């Protein structure tokens, strides 16, 4: 129960949290008298006003800072100052907020099919990915340009290559390629038109 400068028995930890999830900075501080605790983020003092919804507690030498819904703006370098009459102790980490992403995933893949001549062929895929993938069609390896009766259309995550009337020359290997900043996915199918 004698005077002792503040010290960090448990310092802060640099954390990578996904946006939308909760984040928590905690630290165990010892020093008599019980030090005063202040939180900081990039030079600005942290309170309920600076960062809304934040929760700060100090119980039994355990200081904790909790952000319920972390956003991209909540990132930066966080510091923790402990102060009494005998000295000052400061621990610092930083919060890294990565936006939620997802590699391209073919919910519905291309299906190889054999049809008669003059029939209507519909090649269809449902692609998911964050950020929204760049979906490109390919015929025998070459990129397909949206022709008139060889049309490529999109509705949300659904992509369709509609052939009005299929002919034997339309036979080949059709493939769709979806790429974004986190991955690449491909689907491939063979089409055969008989006459």
């Amino acid at each position: 129960m004698t005077t002792q400068a503040p010290t960090f028995t448990q310092p802060l930890q640099s954390v990578v949290v996904l946006e939308g999830s909760t984040a928590t900075f905690e630290a165990h501080i010892s020093g008599f008298p019980v030090p005063e605790v202040s939180w900081f983020r990039d030079g600005q003092v942290i309170s309920t006003s600076t960062l809304p919804g934040v929760q700060i507690s100090f119980s039994d030498g355990r200081a904790k800072l909790t952000i319920p819904a972390v956003t991209k703006a909540n990132s930066g370098r966080y510091s923790l100052k402990a102060t009494n009459g005998s000295g000052q102790a400061t621990s610092t980490a930083e919060l890294l907020v990565k936006a939620e992403t997802a590699p391209p995933n073919f919910v519905q893949r291309l299906q190889s099919m054999t049809v008669r001549q003059g029939s209507q062929v519909r090649l269809q895929v449902r692609v998911t990915g964050i950020p929204t993938p760049v979906v490109k069609f390919y015929r025998d390896g070459a990129e397909i340009q949206s022709s008139l009766d060889f049309q490529i259309s999109q509705e949300g995550d659904l992509y369709s290559l509609l052939i009005a009337e299929a002919y034997p020359e339309d036979s080949g290997t059709y493939s769709v390629n979806a790429t974004n900043s986190v991955g690449r996915a491909t689907s491939t199918a063979e089409l055969l038109v008989q006459g």
